[PDB]
């Protein structure tokens, strides 16, 4: 029983902004400030150029047109209940890498009762400019470790620079496991990217080398 899954999602992803801006704070010295989601951005800080952690909800209906151009990836028209995270951080310092994170979750309703179908998608990765396999090996070690508690298949498949772990589609158990396997995946960042930035973070390194790195990310 417990809430609907649709409420025990969203009441996650909500905490988990909270959590994790809060945790990008506590290295840096300037504040993140806030259809339509929620959207959190941090800019111009000592450790971190520019961020942002989003939560987004979206109810509605999907025309036939809609459904027909999307089910390359999924197992009149339809209605529908989605919401997620995502966030994308990028530092300062070139030696510290980007990190991307996304965990969602969508339901079809229409007539309700329970299902029609729902599925979780996500996942969370590094974008090094200067790249350091140590940094890739933690950041992956934890993500593991998260999925791991739920069961050893799960990281060999879900996995990919460094890259990360991606899954889509996801509704291959009960989704009340699978939302602690999401919570799970959420409390492998914060301990791998504070403490890869925290390593890298006051590595020296000139504007040209910073500028250099810009270049061949871009943007």
């Amino acid at each position: 029983r417990n809430l609907p899954i649709r409420q025990q999602m969203e009441a996650l992803i909500r905490r988990k902004q909270a959590e994790i801006t809060q945790g990008l704070e506590s290295i840096d010295t300037v504040k993140f400030h806030a259809g339509g989601g929620t959207s959190m951005v941090i800019q111009d800080g000592t450790t971190f150029e520019k961020g942002g952690v989003n939560v987004s909800v979206v109810y509605g209906q999907l025309s036939p047109a809609a459904v027909s151009a999307m089910k390359a990836d999924h197992k009149d028209g339809v209605k529908f209940f989605a919401c997620g995270l995502s966030m994308v951080i990028h530092p300062v310092n070139p030696h510290a890498p980007t990190t991307h994170l996304n965990y969602r979750y969508f339901e079809t309703w229409n007539q309700d009762g329970t299902p029609q179908t729902w599925w979780f998608g996500g996942g969370a990765d590094l974008t090094p400019s200067y790249l350091y396999e140590e940094d890739g090996q933690l950041f992956h070690q934890l993500h593991k470790d998260a999925l791991d508690k739920h069961d050893t298949a799960l990281y060999p498949r879900f996995k990919k620079g460094i890259g990360g772990i991606f899954f889509d589609d996801y509704d291959e158990r009960d989704p009340q496991e699978i939302l602690k396997m999401v919570e799970d995946c959420f409390d492998a960042f914060l301990p791998s990217y504070l403490t890869i930035v925290k390593r890298r973070k006051d590595m020296p390194y000139t504007k040209e080398e910073q500028q250099w790195q810009a270049i061949r990310r871009g943007r």
